[PDB]
């Protein structure tokens, strides 16, 4: 099974190397949260110098040039309805993002959250429990670019 | 007293009062599934000559050109992910357009599947319980105008 397709997403590995978070590629930069403390699992993305951003909870750097152009999309504008993440879909009514109760867990986070049209929507952190559903935290932007970091009474960081 | 929200989606009714069906008011005309046998509910379209399409399993009526202004819009690009519909996500994964196990029901036939920006994609017929999921019996059209109705083995008509 040959896969002759990019790789935008990358896994943050521990000293052991269990995968405890996630890393991706979108608009340019390589981006993982600054809370999950591990490697990029990538021979040429782990050395490069990251940028802490503990308001918003990011880190990130500016990807290698022949990798920038195989790296996602944002898109600021989405309305309420359903979009998609690894383990199916994610809903969005109001300001908030929901998934199911019991499916994110630890190691989810830096987990892209997009749409049909496969550009990123928001970047997955942590989630808060509500007994049914799980209000995510996410870390969206607006039309102008402002990072904007969405978080729920109660969140547990993944 | 007034009504803001346009008229799209009416109800079947049977003749002893009961909600059988439903039909809709996309694209210049009304439209409803077949084997729904009862009456639409809504003064000026229930008393309209309809058109059977068998093969499809519809019967269409035209739009009387008043309320052609306030019809649903369809979309033959619908990719891969996460519709809506009335009881929650639909997945879209290479042909099939699957619901959890459940939530399917008599009464929820001619139902629209839309996308996020609220474009109709397809209208249910019924449903084929395939254990934890439910494959879809649904009418929809392609890239070049002609109907097509895709229909799993088991099908249940609703």
């Amino acid at each position: 099974a040959l896969k002759l397709e990019a790789d935008r997403l990358f896994d943050v590995k521990n000293e052991d190397g269990d995968v405890i978070g996630h890393a991706l590629a979108m608009e340019g930069k390589v981006m993982k949260p600054l809370h999950v403390k591990g490697t990029i699992d990538h021979p040429v993305l782990s050395k490069l110098k990251f940028t802490k951003s503990s308001a918003y909870d990011m880190e990130f750097a500016q990807l290698p040039v022949n990798m920038r152009s195989e790296a996602f999309t944002y898109t600021s504008e989405h309305p309420e309805g359903f979009y998609n993440w690894h383990h199916g879909a994610v809903q969005y009514s109001g300001g908030r993002f929901t998934i199911p109760r019991g499916v994110g867990g630890r190691g989810d986070s830096g987990r892209p959250i997009m749409d049909n049209s496969g550009r990123v929507v928001a970047i997955v952190l942590g989630g808060a429990d509500e007994g049914t559903r799980t209000a995510l935290s996410v870390v969206t932007w607006n039309s102008k670019g402002k990072t904007i970091k969405t978080t729920p009474e109660g969140t547990e960081e993944w």
